[PDB]
């Protein structure tokens, strides 16, 4: 049996866990929490951690752990299975990307049309959007967005964008809350990840939603796709089973289990999401290098500088 | 007017040069030679080089130059244009990949069928292939193959493969010569890059060729796609024009010019090669990280160790 530190949304974890149990008879115990505290805790437990696997919303969360040598290597053959355009590869083969989440703009289509949308994510952080654009600065994908800005456009552009959000945007604690804020009409638009919308649409029927998704495309930084993944703890006592679980998540059955439950992009070529996602290729997402521990600290620095935290 | 140090096959360079001149009225002077000597020479000339642009068969050739800060940065927007699955991105935005070349096995179809081919590139380096498999150890893509082996399979596997080639394979000075050796029946099969074959087929008619291509697929290291690219010299006096030339090579018209002449894969999504190449996606090529200067030295070391050089 194995213990999974779960930084993914609960519905994602349960779905793959149940499937795995069903397929193999290995029981999975989930210890759920926010991707960051979890990463922190693993550093602190070191070789005494009870965790076997760490499953998180953002591969960027693996940077520190990998640098400190806390993660075990995966087979190259597994890694190759989810290697698609834009997907980061762990330099030490000690973590794997498994699903993609797109940055999107959600907006109230009963107040706006595509026609009112911007051609760049940069443009939302302006007075023109004063108190009209929601954002989530504590979001993991928000930080990746910052790193992407900095790498694609440079620090000044990035900083300006942050300062702009601070002055003009409405801050929400979580992506889900931001999405609700649009539906409830608190704000007309918000920057979040794609999956929340589709998920909400399935529960409620798109016909009943005020909100719709807008894709920035044309390789803008705001077209960023970031990835969720997993890693095996070097400290694990149950290597056979831990490895088996990570491999399963990269298999056709594990990808199917995940995509059925959550509107994230599968990374295997032979799996179709049932959610009718906007086709990857049409996203025109830019390719960005993997976020390193140093990239991470740097983005944090900018956020602070802009006075966001 | 600009001066291009040309490490690409002459027919590639001329074709893009002519096109560029035609489109812009800027004259291009080509100084042709082998990608390595050229790279060496640029190091040696430093800030006194007369080169404006360096155009080469293998992006790996840029590693040293970039490390020494000899290359100028390109626009991120240009870089994004050729960023496809598997394509390496320059960490300092100071070089760009422009076309892909696949590793392939060519074989005499009047002596063998696919059925006699191997499922892995590893298997050709065996006694079963004694004096029956041609290889080119001085080839730029050969070195990349070595790096890929080492990164995917580890050093021992790599070394074994090299030693195997040494004992069992027939060595040729160049890819073209290897290809001819198959046609002339000196060897039944050889490891080269895809473009030579297609090019030969167009001049001569496939119906007149003994040789055919075999793709290893399934993410084997022998399914490697490596890339040709260009860079602007930091020392250039003609930056405006040099940059314009690199941007042109990444444009639709520059990619078209190239693919018309040479059977390499375009990297832009809106360009179709007229050569009827095996579709990229069907190659099942593995994704490998960019070759660093250090990777390069390491591969050289293995080659030596195996007694190849
Ligand atoms: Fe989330
Ligand atoms: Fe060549």
């Amino acid at each position: 049996d194995i213990t999974v530190y779960n930084g993914q949304h609960k519905e994602a974890a349960t779905a793959v866990a149940k499937a795995f149990e069903q397929e193999t008879g290995i029981k999975v115990t989930l210890n759920s929490g926010k991707s960051e505290q979890l990463a922190g805790q693993l550093k602190e437990e070191g070789d005494k951690t009870p965790a076997d696997v760490f499953y998180t919303e953002q591969t960027a969360t693996f940077a520190d752990l990998s640098e400190a040598g806390l993660l075990a290597p995966i087979s190259e053959q597994t890694i190759q299975q989810t290697a698609q355009k834009g997907v980061p590869l762990a330099p030490k083969k000690d973590w794997i990307a498994l699903s993609g989440r797109s940055r999107v703009v959600v907006y109230d289509h009963t107040k706006l049309s595509e026609k009112d949308m911007e051609k760049s994510v940069l443009d939302y952080a302006t007075p023109k959007w004063k108190g009209k654009i929601g954002y989530v600065s504590t979001s993991g994908a928000f930080l990746e967005q910052v790193v992407a800005l900095s790498k694609m456009k440079g620090d000044k552009v990035a900083l300006n964008w942050l300062k702009g959000l601070k002055e003009n945007g409405k801050l929400y604690a979580k992506n889900s809350v931001a999405l609700q804020a649009v539906e409830n009409g608190e704000v007309p638009a918000a920057l979040i990840n794609n999956y929340y919308w589709y998920n909400l649409a399935k529960e409620k029927g798109v016909e009943n939603l005020k909100s719709r998704l807008y894709f920035v495309r044309h390789q803008d930084p705001g077209a960023l796709v970031s990835y969720s993944g997993a890693a095996v703890l070097k400290a694990s006592k149950n290597q056979a089973e831990a490895q088996k679980f990570v491999d399963f998540l990269a298999s056709k059955k594990g990808q199917e289990a995940l995509v059925a439950a959550r509107a994230e992009y599968p990374l295997r070529a032979d799996v179709v999401s049932p959610f009718n996602l906007e086709p990857y290729e049409k996203l025109e997402a830019p390719v960005v290098s993997a976020t390193t521990a140093q990239d991470k600290e740097h983005a944090i620095k900018l956020i602070e500088e802009a006075g966001l935290k």
